């Protein structure tokens, strides 16, 4: 069910406080 991006979720989620740290919302 490889829609499209099927890993950026993966990132966010993840990265999730690495991403708010990086950028900030």
């Amino acid at each position: 069910h490889v829609d499209k991006k099927v890993a950026d979720k993966v990132l966010l989620l993840k990265q999730l406080r690495i991403m708010r740290l990086l950028t900030r919302l």
